[PDB]
């Protein structure tokens, strides 16, 4: 039996890991962990596919999050239970400002919560902040391999307008932000958040590789 | 569009299938279909994963909703653009009225909607109900099996935790406006949570689909006495078999 | 002294009584005794006039609630105190829906929230859900008789846009259902509701004669 | 429309009256209007019954409201198009502050909006406020006869329960919004309950139009003595009188 | 060491004083002061300027509130603490009816509760009003010196539509009102408000100094 | 324009500065601006003083904000429309945090938004976050004088009392929904509470602006030890040189 509801997974399986790269699927996750070293499929369970690895010596979990707020709640506080402390998310989105470029880097210093499940750990007034530290090592990480970044607000709902987040200088949209950041914000674990730019309206897996790369890297500096 | 992103489907793999019945875990898609006719594969992607099968001579499809509200609608919304007009949702659940037992049966009249994917479709004020015929085929198919069964309200949460204030969790706190929710939902007659009957009953109800939903109770919070883990796995099959005699009488 | 603040009407009144037909006025009121056997007026104070008959032997009672969620929510709580468990609305409403003729008959599963009352009994994310075996009652009442019915949803505000609910499928509106419901939902009282459709901007006391019919055989149901 | 649906009443029925004096009750209504001059009867249906009257040689009208903010919504909006523009409330109620007693008079300058009507008419954030010259001469009246008398906030609630944090019922629960209400608003200084000011002062204060309100208290829940049931009905004639007086100087 | 964290002031500086005079900025401030006998500036720190003089031989105050709910929340609050019970608040504003001339005098029955200070006192649905015997002295002391008054609702926000409020009769837009209003009839404290007419979009120091005897004269009849 | 009524400056005055160090209190402004070259007064109405100087070669304003959300966005909203794009919030503060010390410096990365003012730039979901460069620019001169610095979340509120849930006051109490809130705050990580930086930092951020934030730790309400009074005045000029040092990295 497993420590946990939904991951399937027990305090050992991390072997001590306190941080966790957490992706949105499966896919993902292997891709991630392949960058590192002693790489081993720990758990599949619905949506929630772990692996664990290893970064310069240190054990560190990759596990996915599933679609939306609900699924990302659900591995954020189990992965929390497990001993996790640290969370970087990974993705690829579209960006709605002309000054960003597809192949550009989004590191999201905090959301837009108009999301459902961020209410469920603070009021609506508690921003979606990501914790300093995490999104310095992602910022450093992008830049030592040369990606051009930005570093700013992402807006997250439920839904999968557009002219008034972008008069406010949201970069992009996603559904998972507000509740990793405001989850962690608010309950003392730090979070910070990477995507690839993929497209734009207003090459592509390149830009996810490099966006991995520099998940994993930043990782190497928060440990 | 004549094929769908996230499902993988195109309109034609449905032969005209009207009804689905959509589970949460993609695990359990091929037992459901595979109580029917005809069961066969059409795709599998993330937690989307399809069957179709026949009932009575009528295409049916069982489909996987992955877990919450955003992936229940990405998989709702591609079912009805590829003609699915009747959605009946079958899952495993705890109670948390002390009279219900494991082992019973739970038909959903409408939600409480603690949720965020629900609100896309409809303001808080509109209520997240239940079809009248789909409720009442999975209350006489039950009646049919012999199963004791409560029909009534259920709490559709974004989370598992703080929203259905949960304090076995790391920070072992939950916040303002829903600290005493539960107990509150309780004296109310919320028979369960659930995570996903919010955007499901919702979307249907205002966009002209219908949709009904049953569940087995697998556990009881405020009961001392644990499940038997035996009648667990009995209820579950319980369940699916009330699912399926259910869309035989909405065909 | 009754027993209750408003009613006028004592427990023994009621003579073991525990279901209550609640029209909006006094005239349908004595309309619906009129169907019954051995029907008294028993009081009438304010807008709340009651009378008390027999059903197959068993006595129901007949009492208006007057208008809009706050006088429904009076006559409510105190036929509750009085004894009274079931209770079915009848009234007289105009469609919005297309395919709705007058004559059908509306059985109301679940209201849109729009009132003032009903969030003083449940926050708004409670549904104003009818009790499933009244809602099959009136039903299988109206085929009884031969009606043409629609189930469905019905909007209830406390005022006396029209496009929005009807492309959410909102059959009607009238301004007690939301209370009706969501009072009786979160208390285990059991309600139900059915209107005849008079007016469809989108014979007339006919409808109101059959709805009346109706409630009434429903009421015959569920004793 | 020189007619009105729910009243029942043509414009040249109120003679030009331009000042209405509005109880709940149609069964006070007479009694208001007798004691002015040349009382008569207009109509009656519903709980909307009206008579007219004259006092110092000018029309004034007495028009019952029915309970609740939507029936008072229906009878002042009707009365407005007649040509009403300035409305008396005059009613009996409870006090939930311990130094009011029975026998006492209260005088609203604005109230608290619990319901649902008044929110039609203007956003929460607009004052369901009193008109000025209504609460003067509300005021001068009942100190002219040698009333004691509180001019203060009222809150304005669409239950006469839970709204008012009753627990003397049914459930005998109240939801959690309103859990501890009562004590807040006791806190902040309010007098008492009612349940229909808050649609006719905003209406009024959003549409031009002037209204006041006076109301006798016949019982105080914060105090053990009670009423002395004689003294009550002392208290409404003692109203009546006051809002009659008011009248007076607002022609 | 003051007895108040900002206004600097003690108990014994008030000299029993219970009503003050509380206009936006230290140059109104002087200049009410300056109306009455034995003028004394008190203290002065950051927005709050705080002057004691006299009124028919009883001591009053008048101190600055600087600029919005906020600001104006510190010294009421300070000023309760001190003992004063009745706070009388004077300034000048653009009328946005269009039967109100500059020159008029505004007496506020009530606010627009618009702002984000008023919230921290009572929930909205609590109204923003005047105690009745402070507009009502406020109306008298208007009509003692011939101006033509208006007596109704002012709309207060904290940005220094218009069409919405001028339909339901608004006289008026300010920041401070809402939140005077709603923590003094709170709390069991007199308030009134009394503003100067000096523009209207739909002469000028006169109207102000009027304003200004006007609430001097309003607080000796509260005294 | 050219020029901007409440601070009393034009364009020009700035000579193409565009950053600027905002206290809160007039009374700091040319302490903070002495610490720089050439400081000279531009102007000084109510509580908006401002200076200018020059840092590296490059001028740079000081200019005090008043108190509240409202007083700050009528300064920020002049001093954008005369060129500035950075900047820099100086304070001092208390703590709400046991293991935050007086002498300690707190730099936000965003903060919680109990204010009014906020609201007119963007709606509650919208983050009042501080800019990452401005942030960066903070913690690094923190640690280059040795500091100990905190790094994350404030509390920004309308008022000094209710809002922040003193119960020291006249009334001795607080309404509803702030009763309790102080502790969910601090189990939720908020650092200290302020009054500006809500509608400071959700101006900016929302407009393309910089803003970012620091102050000393003066009190700390949750510690029973009083400060020293001593290392207070130190905190202070320690908070300055910090913020100094901060705009230099930042021309």
């Amino acid at each position: 039996k497993s420590d946990v509801f939904h991951l399937g997974l027990t305090k050992n399986d991390l072997q001590g890991a306190t941080l966790a790269i957490v992706p949105g699927d499966p896919d993902r996750v292997e891709k991630i962990a392949a960058l590192m070293d002693k790489p081993v499929k720990l758990a599949s369970h619905r949506e929630f596919t772990t692996w664990r690895a290893e970064l310069d010596g240190k054990p560190v979990i990759v596990c996915s999050t599933g679609i939306g707020g609900p699924s990302t709640s659900i591995a954020v506080e189990e992965l929390a239970q497990l001993g996790i402390r640290t969370f970087l998310r990974i993705g690829t989105t579209g960006a709605i400002q002309p000054h960003i470029n597809v192949g550009d880097v989004l590191v999201t210093t905090a959301s837009v919560r108009l999301d459902g499940a961020s209410l469920h750990f603070a009021p609506l007034e508690f921003p979606a902040v990501a914790d300093f530290e995490c999104t310095t090592a992602l910022v450093e990480a992008a830049k030592s391999i040369g990606a051009t970044t930005h570093v700013g607000v992402t807006a997250s709902s439920d839904t999968f307008s557009m002219e008034e987040w972008q008069a406010m200088g949201v970069m992009n949209y996603e559904m998972e932000s507000a509740t990793l950041l405001t989850m962690c914000a608010s309950q003392g674990l730090r979070a910070g958040m990477v995507a690839g730019v993929i497209v734009n309206r207003t090459t592509m897996k390149q830009t996810e590789s490099h966006a991995v790369k520099i998940v994993v890297e930043a990782a190497r500096r928060l440990l």
